[PDB]
This record gives C-alpha cells, structure tokens and sequence, in this order.
C-alpha cells in the first residue's frame, strides 16, 4: 500500500526567525514556519529548502532543527 518506512519528505521547523539577504544563495524563514527539505547535507552544516514560491535557498541548520518522521509503529501494546 505505502512505500518507505521513514519517508523521503523531510520537514524542519524554524527555531529562530532568520532573514536572507537580497540576491543571495540563502532562503528567508521565520520561527514556527515549516518548509520542505531537499538538501539537508550541503557541506559544512547547512541545508537547502524550498518555499511555497518554489524558490530554493541555503539555510543554517543551527537555526532550524529537522524533525523526524513516522517511525516504525510499536507492536500491539
């Protein structure tokens, strides 16, 4: 029926409101705002996420902490 245990659709929640300079390879996000993770492993401790607009930019993993996915559910409790 389904495919994948953890899932490919990774999500991350912003802990602190971060701003990206105009005309830069960075993305602008806000605290509480969630986005789609595409490249969580860029190189150095950064990740690439896309916004509703469809734009992609670099964001400091220190500002946003990726959230886990639905892990293998436990057997009949």
């Amino acid at each position: 029926g389904s495919s994948g245990s953890s899932g490919m659709a990774t999500k991350a929640r912003v802990m602190y409101d971060f701003a990206a300079e105009p005309g830069n390879n960075e993305l602008t996000v806000t605290e509480g705002e969630i986005i789609t993770v595409t490249n969580p492993n860029v190189g150095g401790g950064w990740l690439e996420g896309k916004n509703n607009k469809g734009e992609q930019g670099l964001v400091p993993t220190d500002y946003v902490e990726i959230l886990p996915n639905d892990g293998k559910d436990p057997f009949s409790c």
